[PDB]
């Protein structure tokens, strides 16, 4: 059976991720405000055996949605894809749903398996969408921490 855990994520500047309507996630500082707004992910361990990366899929807990990477105008793009809850999650997830989780300096990166060198990213600015970016180590933020909830 596919192994999965429940968790929340925060970017390296402590912005939490929230659902911004049906089609996207946004990142903002929820300190001082109720953290019940943050998305709870169901991170599943999928097939990819890689050396220093762990292939995972990121589902939105109790919402039938998965983070996916699709090409739009020659640019890899992060989308929320609706799925049949009976068929998901699965050990062999489609490549568009797969992210290679990379541990680096006590933080996590999520690189698209479909589009190498593109990562789950947040802006330094408040309340901007979570997106797939192709720069790392600049202004855009590709480092996260997981707050483990349950297995
Ligand atoms: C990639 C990965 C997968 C799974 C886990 C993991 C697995 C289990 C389990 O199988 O039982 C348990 N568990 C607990 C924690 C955990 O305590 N964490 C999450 C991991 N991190 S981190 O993401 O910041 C990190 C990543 C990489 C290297 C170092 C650190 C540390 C934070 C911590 C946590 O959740 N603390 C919350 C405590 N807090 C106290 C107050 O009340 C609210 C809760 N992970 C797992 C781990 C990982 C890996 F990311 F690699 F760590």
């Amino acid at each position: 059976p596919v192994r999965s855990l429940n968790c929340t994520l925060r970017d390296s500047q402590q912005k939490s991720l929230v659902m911004s309507g049906p089609y996207e996630l946004k990142a903002l500082h929820l300190q001082g405000q109720d953290m019940e707004q943050q998305v709870v992910f169901s991170m599943s361990f999928v097939q990819g055996e890689s050396n220093d990366k762990i292939p995972v899929a990121l589902g939105l807990k109790e919402k039938n949605l998965y983070l996916s990477c699709v090409l739009k105008d020659d640019k890899p793009t992060l989308q929320l894809e609706s799925v049949d809850p009976k068929n998901y999650p699965k050990k062999k997830m489609e490549k568009r749903f797969v992210f290679n989780k990379i541990e680096i300096n006590n933080k996590l990166e999520f690189e698209s398996a479909q589009f190498p060198n593109w990562y789950i990213s947040t802006s330094q600015a408040e309340n901007m969408p979570v997106f797939l970016g192709g720069t790392k180590g600049g202004q855009d933020i590709t480092d996260f921490t997981m707050q483990f909830v349950s297995s």
